[PDB]
């Protein structure tokens, strides 16, 4: 039969690989879902699939974009509206059993454009063998490293933020956290410095990142140009305290069974051997997941993401991945209904358990056998309950692009010049001259 594209970010390639082969079982000779990798960063899957669009690649048929380019995508038209389907039936599944905010990232317009299917928030991950108490705001972040720092242990405060869109995702957590804001609600005007207040949270949120930028012992990986990894930076030991998406969860188990953690010996649990499946993924039996999770709380815990406010908790940017069907399509109906399998119950489960990505089935996050296995399902739920938004613009990657330029590196903070500076910089992206 014909052949539905299914573009998926390279990391995540293996996983979406797995379930395009289960829904294949499923249609039986109709057509197959075949899966195709971009490249690791937002902005670089974005500029193949818009190259692909503009450039009318009529093979391209079901794209996982990021949360931030539904509005790009919408505008453009490269996006198809889900009432677009011809069997009408793309809105009611996208909306049934999928939590609320994960929707709002896949709507422009009062319209869906996308179903989502992975959604994202980070949490807070320690060493409770090295830190007695998970700190719960970001002044406690910096007093625990300068601790651990005088202790001579790690001290270290991975934070996935180089000077790209980890680094937006972590001003854009600080500034929500306070109660400011980078865009209006329309996206039309720039809420940095507009007002006292607004001025305020932006300037608590740079201080926040000079802080840490510059606390005792920090990561001299932020002072240069660096693709670093705070996960892989955790599970060498260099840092005793991270915040990270949630697949750093499975990444910590699975690279301590392969032996790639020090201070979490799996490999050496004999009854772990042969628990990696012959293509280097995780699978472990009920029994051995209870060990591996058992060895691993003595020396990686979870918590909410620290507070910016002493008191109540942050608001954490939310991320994750929506499908959305491209214009280009040759087979409207076969993409719509194998995006409507590829996010059916048994691949949410699959794509949280075994891939480490957030569900967005609101069921999930109710039943008892997938909370087993996914012990991260109250905190993750609650910071998507009200989590911090991006601003919904179409000329978001501009705007990001800009931001990140200015934050980077966040060793040269001075609030409130870059407070100002932050503010002149949106505004160009949001007048068309990004
Ligand atoms: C480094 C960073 O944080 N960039 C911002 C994006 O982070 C998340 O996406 C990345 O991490 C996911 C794993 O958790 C992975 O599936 C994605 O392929 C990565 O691009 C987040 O989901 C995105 O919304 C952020 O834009």
């Amino acid at each position: 039969g014909l052949v539905v594209s299914f573009y998926t970010p390279a990391t995540d390639g293996a996983t979406f690989t797995a379930i395009a082969q289960r829904c294949n079982q499923q249609f039986g000779g109709r057509f197959t879902i075949a899966q195709v990798s971009l490249p690791r960063s937002p902005n670089e899957q974005r500029l193949q699939l818009a190259r692909r669009l503009t450039g009318n690649d009529r093979t391209l048929d079901v794209m996982a974009l990021d949360v931030v380019w539904t509005a790009e995508f919408a505008e453009a038209g490269w996006a198809l509206p889900l009432s677009d389907d011809p069997a009408g039936l793309a809105e009611n599944d996208a909306v049934a059993d999928t939590l609320p905010g994960p929707l709002a990232t896949a709507g422009w317009n009062h319209k869906l454009y996308a179903a989502p299917v992975t959604t994202n928030t980070q949490l807070l991950w320690y060493r409770p063998d090295l830190v007695n108490s998970p700190p719960t705001d970001w002044n406690a972040m910096i007093a625990e490293a300068a601790r651990l720092h005088a202790a001579g242990e790690p001290s270290w405060i991975a934070v996935q933020a180089n000077q790209g869109e980890g680094l937006v995702v972590w001003f854009n957590t600080l500034l929500v956290s306070a109660g400011g804001s980078v865009l209006s609600e329309d996206g039309r005007h720039v809420t940095l410095t507009d007002t006292p207040a607004h001025r305020a949270a932006t300037v608590s949120a740079l201080q926040i990142l000079k802080s840490v930028a510059t606390t005792p012992g920090a990561d001299p990986s932020i002072t240069r140009t660096e693709e670093g990894s705070a996960r892989l930076a955790f599970e060498q030991g260099k840092a005793a305290l991270e915040v990270n998406w949630p697949f750093v969860f499975a990444s910590m188990l699975e690279n301590a069974v392969k032996g790639g953690v020090p201070f979490l010996p799996l490999n050496r649990i004999p009854q772990l051997a042969g628990s990696i499946n012959d293509i280097g993924t995780f699978t472990p039996s009920d029994e051995q997941f209870r060990i591996a999770y058992d060895a691993s709380q003595q020396v990686f815990g979870f918590a909410p993401y620290p507070a910016v406010a002493p008191g109540q908790p942050a608001k954490v940017t939310i991320g994750g991945l929506n499908l959305a069907v491209a214009k280009t399509t040759r087979h409207r109906a076969e993409a719509f209904e194998a995006v409507r399998c590829l996010r059916d119950q048994h691949n949410q489960r699959y794509v949280s358990l075994e891939g480490g990505l957030p569900a967005v089935r609101a069921s999930l996050y109710s039943d008892p056998q997938f909370q087993a296995k996914y012990p991260m399902h109250a905190i993750i739920r609650q910071q998507l309950t009200d989590a911090a938004v991006r601003p919904a613009t179409p000329v978001y990657q501009a705007l990001s692009i800009r931001l990140a330029a200015v934050l980077s590196p966040i060793t040269e903070i001075d609030p409130e010049s870059t407070a100002d500076e932050l503010a002149a910089q949106a505004q160009k992206a949001i007048d068309g001259m990004g």
